[PDB]
């Protein structure tokens, strides 16, 4: 099997020509070339089954990406693993390829307003049919915003990606441990339950903040020092904004804190064009309940080139998972990856 700095890829005779493109926290990317459609893909190698959380991830990502087909969301073409569960260690992931992600991109260049106008559109656009579906992804950052020579952009990363259900959800704290914090909304750091779709339109405020100066905006080393950095620009909580944290300890912690001044938007952005700032304060909003929806933000005045709700699709039913896998064994999510992408094995029946 080919080798790439190192590690198997174990997927010719089908695919060949592997060269590293980059790696996330799980998983090791590389582009190939499929001599059967005759295409370029993307292959992601994980290898997850001896930790539980990971398979939670594999397995989300796998179902949910199988389920949605929209122009600005990454597909599935293929799936490869073992012909059998024991011998099944490693899963191929092959996707569309695409050229770069907005994390690497905005490390060279600085973008101009039309082009940040562009991609901000074609996130709530992929966004809009998401959660038209009912879910979250609940893990938006700029390194899972792919892009191709044409600047079409893909979100992609589902492994974090939930069923919107805040009064009866219980998925807990997210148990992600080795990525980044710095797109995370602020009641997710102050509560454990009662996620919204509100959360990921935190998450597009914040990359939206950093594509129109290069810089994160809120980039704090831990939990405690994340919240510093949100209220040392939104300001201290309004007695409206702490009605909304749950967790009494969590509102205690925040009323024990200092006064801070609000920090104007055009102080920390200048230069920026009035209308992204008056959509960057609606999404940027404490109190989850008052921050704007992916299609009040599509509408906005800053989008109004490129907004069209005749082209932007949603999806024909909220997805499902058909069960609930935070307190399955490794093992059993194990025999639910096999049984998933046996679709993609040579005489599945
Ligand atoms: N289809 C693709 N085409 C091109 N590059 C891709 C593709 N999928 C992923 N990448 C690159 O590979 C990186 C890692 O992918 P990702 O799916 O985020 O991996 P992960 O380890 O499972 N999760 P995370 O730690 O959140 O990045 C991305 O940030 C992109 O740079
Ligand atoms: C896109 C590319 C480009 O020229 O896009 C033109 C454009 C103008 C207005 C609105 C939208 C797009 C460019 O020059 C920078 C590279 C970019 C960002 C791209 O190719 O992404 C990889």
């Amino acid at each position: 099997p080919e080798m790439v700095r190192g590690q198997v890829f174990d997927v010719g005779p089908r695919y060949t020509n592997l060269s590293y493109i980059g790696e996330g926290a799980y998983g090791m990317v590389c582009s190939a070339y499929d001599n059967v459609n005759k295409v370029r893909v993307a292959i992601k190698k994980i290898s997850p089954f001896e930790h539980q959380t990971y398979c939670q991830r594999t397995l989300r990502e796998i179902k949910i990406l199988l389920r949605f087909r929209h122009e600005n969301i990454i597909g599935i073409n293929d799936i490869i693993r073992a012909p059998t569960i024991e011998q099944m260690k490693d899963v191929y992931i092959v996707q569309d390829l695409m050229e770069t992600d907005l994390y690497k991109l905005l490390k060279t260049q600085h973008l101009s307003n039309d082009h940040i106008c562009y991609f901000l559109y074609q996130i709530l656009r992929g966004l809009k049919y998401i959660h038209s579906a009912n879910v979250l992804h609940r893990d938006l950052k700029p390194s899972n915003l792919l892009l191709n020579t044409t600047c079409d952009l893909k979100i992609c990363d589902f492994g974090l990606a939930r069923v919107a259900d805040p009064d009866h959800d219980h998925t807990g704290f997210l148990t992600e441990y080795v990525a980044t914090r710095w797109y995370r909304a602020p009641e997710i750091m102050l509560n454990s339950k009662g996620y919204t779709k509100s959360i990921d339109i935190w998450s597009v405020g914040c990359i939206l903040a950093e594509m129109l100066s290069n810089r994160p905006i809120f980039p704090g080393k831990h939990y405690l020092d994340q919240l510093n950095h949100i209220l040392g620009i939104l300001g201290s909580p309004s007695q409206e904004d702490l009605n909304c944290i749950i967790n009494l300890k969590a509102r205690n912690y925040l009323l024990s804190l200092p006064h801070k001044n609000k920090v104007p938007w055009n102080r920390l952005f200048p230069n920026a064009d009035s209308k992204a700032l008056d959509l960057l304060d609606k999404m940027l909003t404490f109190n989850p309940h008052k921050r704007i929806e992916v299609e009040q933000a599509l509408a906005h005045p800053y989008l109004e080139q490129y907004y069209d709700p005749s082209d932007e699709p949603i999806a024909e039913a909220p997805f499902k998972f058909d069960m609930e896998l935070d307190d399955l064994p490794k093992e059993k999510l194990k025999e639910l990856i096999f049984e998933e992408t046996a679709r993609f094995q040579p005489g599945y029946r």
